[PDB]
């Protein structure tokens, strides 16, 4: 149907905007602490601690399959990155501190993304 095509064009354009959001959030992680999944070879107990692991590469795979239907879904995954790190790692660690700085900096980006998603519809 033509309606299905129009809905698909909306999804594609959301995907465009989320890709730009993702790039901007990932620049706030210059150490690449959140770039890849936590390695279960190197942290064998990880899944005993963290039930829904997340990282920027995993988000990018979902994004490129157009697997985010709305900004809320994308933000859920971003918050998992931060929240998982702040639980597994102690306050005095470079990992925890990195997550705090990512959350703080990403807030700015996400704030305007929400306005854009609503504005462009």
């Amino acid at each position: 149907s033509m309606e299905q095509v129009a809905m698909e064009l909306r999804l594609t354009e959301l995907t465009r905007l989320l890709r730009s959001v993702l790039d901007q959030l990932q620049d706030k992680d210059p150490a690449r602490i959140f770039a890849q999944p936590v390695s279960l070879k190197e942290v064998p107990d990880y899944l005993d601690h963290i039930k829904h692991p997340m990282d920027f590469a995993t988000m990018r795979k979902r994004l490129e399959a157009q697997g985010y239907k709305n900004l809320h879904e994308f933000e859920e995954d971003f918050d998992l990155i931060i929240d998982n790190c702040m639980k597994y790692n102690a306050r005095d660690t470079v990992f925890y501190r990195a997550a705090v700085r990512l959350r703080d900096q990403g807030g700015v980006v996400l704030r305007q993304a929400r306005r854009e998603v609503d504005s462009i519809g």
